[PDB]
């Protein structure tokens, strides 16, 4: 199976890429000097994150050593939720640029469709603990995104965790210059998304599948929440290919022409989750996968519901 996806740019990204969300600084560089060195092409970022520096220090290094150049690699960032304002697109994508030691990024993000009110603060909170909404909407995000693409910061521009009608906004926006190449949504399978990955399909929108192992990290997690890792019907479906759960889970978007983005900061882990072009996933594996789909989300957040642009009020 073809290791990369055409964009809308003409860029042909790779279907598998490292993610970095909980990746402490302390051990992302050499999570990343090892994936690199195991075939990783693909890197998923972000400025909340709070690993870019660390991140950049191990593609500098590598590019040092001799061992990739820029061309082949493929960067994707993110812009948080507090920089929606058009004033401050252009700051944030250079500051993960200068953290990440970069000339260009090949794909940026609007993290969230919900803009924050700007400052220090990721999450600024009211007394009462909803989030503080900034007065920005998401035409005039994308508006300020496109001029980093015209100005040569960034190859391509996309969305993440946009509903189908937050997407046709953009779609249907007069004077559109740039169609977002990819939508970057929670995608697993208690959560398969077959309605808005139809939507996006057939609107030629790739999509990056993220949190494919059901994101055990996350820090909300409660112990009574469902076990992706852990179920015994994804394990027998491993077992019977002789692959681990894991590697059952990242091959499963692939096979649906998805993106996928694990993480993971154990080196054998990294070299593990790579090792999944080597199998194929059956018929009946594929439509026993698809059949496991809760609806469940991962990532949602409480305190965002009351936003105009929260996504997930829509079914899809
Ligand atoms: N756009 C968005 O809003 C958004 C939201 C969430 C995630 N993402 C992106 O998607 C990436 C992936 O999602 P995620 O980080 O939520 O979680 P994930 O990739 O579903 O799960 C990562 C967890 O699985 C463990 N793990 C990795 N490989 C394993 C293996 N082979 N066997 C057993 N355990 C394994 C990791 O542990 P160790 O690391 O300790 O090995 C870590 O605890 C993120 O890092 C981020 O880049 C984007
Ligand atoms: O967002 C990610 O990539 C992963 O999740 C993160 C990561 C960090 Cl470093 C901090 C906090 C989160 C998190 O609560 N994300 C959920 C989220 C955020 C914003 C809005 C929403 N929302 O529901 O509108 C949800």
């Amino acid at each position: 199976m073809a290791s990369r996806i055409l964009l809308n740019n003409g860029a042909k990204m790779p279907i598998l890429g490292l993610g970095t969300w909980k990746s402490p600084p302390g051990q992302v560089t050499e999570a990343v000097k090892v994936a690199i060195d195991v075939g990783y092409r693909h890197i998923d970022c972000a400025h909340v994150y709070q690993n870019e520096n660390e991140v950049g220090v191990a593609i500098q290094e590598k590019l040092r050593e001799q061992v990739v150049k820029r061309e082949e690699l493929f960067i994707v960032s993110k812009l948080w939720c507090t920089y929606h304002e058009k004033g401050l697109v252009k700051g944030a994508c250079q500051k993960t640029l200068s953290d990440l030691k970069l000339d260009y990024l090949d794909l940026y993000l609007i993290h969230w469709p919900v803009g924050f009110k700007p400052g220090k603060e990721f999450f600024p909170l009211d007394e009462s603990g909803n989030v503080v909404p900034s007065d920005t909407n998401i035409l005039d995000t994308w508006a300020a995104m496109e001029e980093l693409v015209d100005e040569g910061l960034v190859k391509a521009i996309g969305i993440s965790n946009f509903n189908h009608l937050q997407v046709e906004m953009i779609l249907n926006k007069p004077g559109l210059k740039y169609k977002p190449a990819v939508n970057q949504i929670e995608c697993h399978p208690y959560l398969t998304q077959e309605k808005l990955i139809q939507y996006c399909q057939s609107k030629g929108i790739v999509v990056t599948a993220y949190s494919p192992l059901g994101s055990p990290d996350r820090p909300w997690a409660k112990p009574e929440d469902p076990s992706l890792l852990e179920d015994p019907r994804i394990k027998a479906i491993a077992a019977k290919h002789n692959k681990t759960t894991a590697q059952v889970l990242i091959r499963f978007p692939m096979q649906r022409n998805l993106v996928v983005i694990p993480k993971s900061v154990t080196p054998e882990r990294i070299a593990e989750n790579f090792k999944v072009f080597d199998f194929e996933l059956s018929s009946q594996d594929m439509t026993t996968l698809l059949s496991y789909n809760r609806n469940w989300r991962v990532c949602a957040l409480l305190s965002c519901t009351s936003h105009k642009d929260y996504p997930f009020h829509e079914e899809f």
